[PDB]
């Protein structure tokens, strides 16, 4: 049923986050917005609430780590069913560590 395609690693500099999920990404000189997949909930497992209760981790931290690190690679597939050029899947991370992997590991420092 579910076909697992080979997702390659592509470098893209995230300029700024919008609503935590939909974020802009400078893709090989040509920026594209992206809609992450990791959808979880605050204090619960991973249901519906990609934007956990932290505050900046989304709009303030997302692009922040991208401006602090010179390595922003997105684990996005090269066959993501996008609408136009802004709803691409990905796991933007700076210096190896993903924005979500930043402080969401201990409980997003507020």
């Amino acid at each position: 049923a579910t076909s697992t395609k080979k997702l390659h690693k592509e470098p893209a500099t995230l300029i700024k986050a919008i609503d935590g999920d939909t974020v802009k990404l400078m893709y090989k000189g040509q920026p594209m917005t992206f809609r992450l997949l990791l959808v979880d909930t605050p204090e619960t497992k991973h249901p519906k609430k990609g934007v956990e209760k932290y505050g900046p981790e989304a709009s303030a931290f997302t692009k922040k780590m991208v401006e602090n690190a010179k390595k922003i690679e997105v684990e996005f597939d090269k066959g993501q069913r996008t609408d136009k050029y802004g709803r691409w899947l990905a796991y933007i991370y700076a210096d190896g560590k993903m924005v979500n992997e930043a402080l969401v590991r201990q409980g997003l420092a507020k």
